[PDB]
């Protein structure tokens, strides 16, 4: 399927244990895609001074139009050094691994996949 319906663990920024994909913009887009695909993955709510606490490259889940079943439809863009690959919409937040960490909320995205 071209899309798929996922519940993302959203996670706070002080609890990720795993901060980052990995270490070039076309690992982290990979690694990011398997662990949406696995499971394994977690979202952070972009806010002044959670990226910072992070690891570049980033991940972005952002959405990529106007929301079926509840899920918003959301693409990947990486950015690193303030430089995006990708182009789309309003950013949902930036993903992690998911290792175990507890959620605080729930966000249902179908991923373009």
């Amino acid at each position: 399927k071209t899309h798929v319906q996922l519940s993302l663990p959203v996670l706070q920024v002080r609890d990720v244990l795993v901060r980052g994909f990995g270490d070039s913009v076309e690992e982290v887009l990979s690694e990011a895609r398997q662990h949406l695909k696995d499971g394994t993955c977690g979202l952070v709510e972009v806010e002044k001074g959670v990226l910072p606490q992070l690891e570049q490259p980033y991940v972005f889940i952002k959405r990529s139009d106007a929301a079926p079943h509840g899920h918003v439809m959301v693409e990947l863009v990486a950015e690193l050094e303030g430089i995006q690959y990708g182009r789309s919409g309003e950013t949902l937040g930036v993903l992690v691994p998911h290792v175990g960490e507890i959620p605080v909320a729930y966000r249902k995205v179908l991923l373009r996949k």
